[PDB]
């Protein structure tokens, strides 16, 4: 929810909004792509447990995919934070940082 | 809701099942706190780094990887707990537990 709390947290001029809108679509593609992997991995866990409620090679395999998809989402969200930052004018960025830093510090708790 | 909290609410236990699962539930709860601790420490590491140099530094790359690991750890740790809890259940009560488990998980496939 770092993406959510940062989204529209700082002002944006006309040209900043349009660039950050393109970056948002790129993020949306990557996110939906990871989200699909997560969904498929869950579906296979469903079949596995419904077949045999034990930690089978099926369960382990799907779990690693869930693990990887979970981690990929955290990295993708952080990368987008910096990508969105790079789309700001070199005088607006410190305002973006202060919200980001606090959002992390209040999450360090 | 969370799968751990979906199950905890949806499939109820008897008096004996709760007393039996008490030790294991406390074990998982403290395992979760350890991972939560790791996550918080990772976030403060990112906060301190960006404040020094708002960039993708080695400090940022390392902390992100720590976040990536802890996020994955929680998923596995939760799943292991799900099976551990299932073991301490009466054989008769397991289909209900399984039903909530499979359904809650099936929702995560859509
Ligand atoms: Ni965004
Ligand atoms: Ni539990």
């Amino acid at each position: 929810d770092l993406h959510e709390i940062l989204h529209e947290a700082v002002p944006l001029d006309a040209n900043e909004r349009e660039i950050l809108e393109l970056k948002e679509d790129a993020f949306a593609q990557r996110r939906r792509e990871i989200e699909t992997r997560l969904r498929a991995a869950n579906g296979k866990l469903a079949d596995a447990i419904a077949k045999n409620p034990a930690w089978s090679p099926e369960v382990e395999a799907a779990t690693q995919e869930v693990e990887r998809a979970a981690g990929d989402l955290q990295r993708a969200t952080l990368v987008h934070v910096f990508e969105a930052r790079a789309g700001l004018k070199p005088e607006h960025r410190p305002a973006y940082d202060r919200v980001l830093i606090d959002a992390l510090r209040r999450g360090s708790q």
